[PDB]
């Protein structure tokens, strides 16, 4: 199974910058969402969940086909809490009907990271919507009640190594957990609508206590009111992950560089780009455009 990237007819960098802008402007418009967390974290989680269905062994799932638009995937229990993010992008798709679903969902994540003062993330167009019978079954996204061995083996399916895994998990600086979505409660950090290396700092510097929450799940809690999933906490239980957590806690610039690379890779898994395909785009933020 091969997915060849196909540029949307007659579309170039400037067309996609306008889609970026529409997303980024709507982020400002709806910045009150979830007591001023805004939609940024949800768009990042959405981009990851639509990419994270990939299986490298047979190239099923992945961002290419834009299959999240189909009810089987949209209603995956693992995707609870993303519906509002989907609905956020819906009017933007209607405004730019020419863009593919996969391109729009992935671009949403890129836009959100950059507008939350994160790293620039190069982005490529060319995902092509595929039919409903190409939708991956539920159950491909990872469980949070697991250990380091699980995290490591899980991410092998996405062709991610230790550094890529630890870098990607740093997106938990953003947003929060909600009992009604995932059975977990609380934020990882204080500044959770800004993309920083706070996740790693909090992992290392808070005192964590294992507690049962109101959903009967166990999570690691601090007296500052922060929490860590068991899979988060496994990054300091495992000696190889620990070393990398320390590196990113000490050097946000390095975290940013490694995250940019791993996130683009995540969003592009499964896609074959023709040799004459356009080079990756790096979009300007609203601020850089004086918008
Ligand atoms: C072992 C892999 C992972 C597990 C188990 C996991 C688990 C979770 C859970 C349980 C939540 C709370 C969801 C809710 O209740 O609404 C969450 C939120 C979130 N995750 Fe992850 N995650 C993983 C990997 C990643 C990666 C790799 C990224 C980023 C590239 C990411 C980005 C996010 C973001 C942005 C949110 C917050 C969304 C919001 O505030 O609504 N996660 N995750
Ligand atoms: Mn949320």
């Amino acid at each position: 199974l091969v997915h060849v990237a196909s540029v949307e007819k007659g579309r170039s960098y400037e067309d996609f910058q306008k889609v970026y802008n529409a997303i980024a402007l709507k982020l400002r418009e709806d910045d009150e969402y979830e007591n001023y967390i805004g939609y940024g974290p949800e768009l990042v989680r959405l981009a990851w969940h639509i990419s994270g269905t990939w299986d490298k062994h047979d190239n099923t799932g992945g961002s290419y086909g834009g299959t999240y638009r189909f009810k089987k995937e949209f209603n995956d229990p693992s995707n609870a809490g993303l519906q509002n993010g989907f609905k956020f992008l819906e009017p933007i798709h209607k405004e730019f009907p020419w863009i593919s679903s996969g391109d729009l969902f992935s671009l949403g994540g890129v836009t959100a990271v950059q507008e939350m003062q994160g790293p620039k993330i190069p982005w490529r167009c060319g995902r092509v919507d595929t039919p409903e019978d190409t939708t991956p079954d539920n159950g491909r996204l990872p469980d949070a009640d697991k250990d380091a061995g699980y995290v490591r083996t899980f991410f092998q399916r996405l062709n991610m190594n230790d550094r890529e895994v630890v870098a990607l998990m740093g997106a938990h600086a953003l947003g929060k957990t909600e009992l009604k979505n995932s059975g977990y409660e609380g934020p990882w950090g204080a500044a959770n609508n800004v993309f920083t290396n706070e996740f790693y700092l909090n992992l290392l510097n808070e005192d964590w206590k294992l507690e049962k929450n109101d959903a009967n799940n166990e999570q690691w809690d601090s007296k500052s009111g922060y929490m860590m999933l068991p899979t988060d906490y496994s990054l300091i239980q495992d000696p190889k992950y620990l070393s990398i957590v320390k590196e990113y806690a000490n050097d946000q610039d390095k975290f940013f560089k490694d995250f940019s690379k791993a996130f683009e890779k995540l969003l592009e898994n499964g896609i074959t780009f023709p040799k004459d395909a356009p080079s990756p785009f790096i979009f300007k933020t609203l601020e850089e455009q004086g918008l």
